[PDB]
């Protein structure tokens, strides 16, 4: 029958209540894995007193074949993958481990294998699977949620993780809307259209409010001088110039990008149904953000392919001489705006000035001119503001 986005099926994993977020994650694995369990509620502890690198080598070789539904999967990876990346930088202070013990190697090569994702943390592992609700009869807010690891003591990955997850879920109000949008548009419905692209317009200026929140969580020196080195991956990376070596699963090292919100498919997602063509061209920035589609969960890279297979939003209301259709169209596309040029003065609170007093990113290429480039490419899609 072809690309038609009239419903989004429940084989994308998108939830009504948080989108492309883990609904409900699970936070115990089965009690034979409670080894693994130790290290990674203990990583600030023992990374701090010099023995997670022993504890990590002293692991038995545990079994993937006890995670039996996708949620222990998921919280496995989030556990494997955070051990790993207290296991490679340690302190952070120059002392690199490149081999990764086959005892952790193995089970999180497997599990990653299965997931269709790397062996390495991810957008999706920890900031969409790293939470909780405190009281599961209150809603979605700050005060009652909590991520469920962190690197070291002060590193503000609470504040960074949580507001990054609530800015996440606000966009994902949008989503379903989205099939009206199509729907729309093959009815001729240019009235149903109009109210459509402004609900839209309404959910991405309500998700910069929740940005706000990310100053009273998260300080620049902890951000920069802790956090940042257990962000850190080894794709282009000079400390592990070659990659890692996945002890027992793979001869040689292998490179992996850090984990980038330039992963979240929620906003590559608006991207792609208003026709800014983020990944479009042999640029740095849209090579890098079409790269990190296979850093997204596989249901969630085929939702954003599968939007990319539908008629072009931008083309149906540059073709109809409306002026209303095309104040709605750039209503949504100034509240990405808006929030680019939030996200760019932060950035420049949290890296650009703590490194001035001590800047590259994920890629491997300066952040500043990736995120100017991005922001710049949202604002020329506007089909009148300038
Ligand atoms: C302490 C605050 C923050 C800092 C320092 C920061 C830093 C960065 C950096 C360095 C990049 C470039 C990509 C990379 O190198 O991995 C980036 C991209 C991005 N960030 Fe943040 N960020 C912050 C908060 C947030 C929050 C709360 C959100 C909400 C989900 C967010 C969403 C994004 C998105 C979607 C991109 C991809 C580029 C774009 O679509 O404009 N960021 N961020
Ligand atoms: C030179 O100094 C630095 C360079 C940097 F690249 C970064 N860095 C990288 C990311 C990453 O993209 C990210 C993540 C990941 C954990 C998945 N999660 C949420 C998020 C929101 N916006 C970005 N996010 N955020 N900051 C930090 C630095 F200090």
């Amino acid at each position: 029958q072809g690309p038609h986005m009239w419903t989004i099926s429940k084989e994308y994993h998108i939830d009504e209540e948080v989108g492309f977020a883990l609904p409900n994650p699970q936070e115990n694995l089965p009690d034979f894995y409670n080894d693994w369990m130790f290290i990674a509620k203990h990583l600030p502890d023992l990374i701090e007193s010099g023995q997670l690198r022993e504890r990590v080598e002293k692991l038995n070789m545990l079994s993937i074949d006890h995670l039996t539904d996708h949620k222990s999967q998921r919280l496995a990876r989030l556990v494997l993958g955070c051990i790993t990346m207290a296991y490679v930088w340690g302190k952070g202070h120059g002392d690199v481990r490149k081999v990764l013990p086959r005892n952790i190697a193995v089970p999180y090569c497997q599990l990653s294998k299965k997931l269709e994702l790397p062996p390495i943390l991810v957008y999706a592992d920890c900031v969409l699977a790293n939470w909780k609700k405190k009281d599961p009869n209150k809603p979605l807010t700050y005060e009652n949620m909590d991520v469920l690891f962190s690197f070291r003591d002060g590193d503000c990955s609470k504040g960074f993780f949580l507001v990054s997850l609530l800015v996440e879920i606000a966009a994902a109000s949008a989503i379903k809307v989205i099939p009206t949008v199509f729907k729309a548009m093959q009815m001729q419905e240019r009235d149903t259209l109009l109210k459509a692209l402004l609900e839209i317009a309404s959910c991405l200026e309500k998700a910069l409010q929740v940005f706000h929140q990310i100053h009273d969580h998260v300080n620049p020196k902890a951000f920069f001088s802790v956090l940042r080195i257990y962000l850190s991956g080894w794709k282009g990376n000079p400390q592990l110039s070659d990659g890692l070596v996945y002890e027992g699963f793979w001869e040689d090292p292998k490179e992996f990008a850090g984990g980038s919100a330039g992963q979240s498919s929620v906003f590559q997602c608006f991207d792609v149904l208003l026709g800014i063509q983020q990944t479009a061209g042999g640029g740095h920035a849209a090579q890098f953000l079409q790269d990190m589609r296979r850093y997204m969960p596989p249901a969630h890279r085929n939702f954003l392919c599968s939007l990319e297979s539908n008629p072009s939003v931008r083309e149906f209301v540059l073709s109809k001489g409306d002026a209303g259709l095309r104040e709605a169209y750039d209503a949504c596309v100034k509240a990405l705006v808006s929030l680019r040029s939030y996200h760019l003065q932060i950035v420049t609170k949290y890296i650009l000035i703590p490194a001035s007093q001590q800047a590259k990113g994920t890629g491997g290429t300066d952040l500043m001119n990736f995120l100017k480039t991005v922001r710049s490419t949202t604002e020329k899609s506007l089909l009148k503001e300038g």
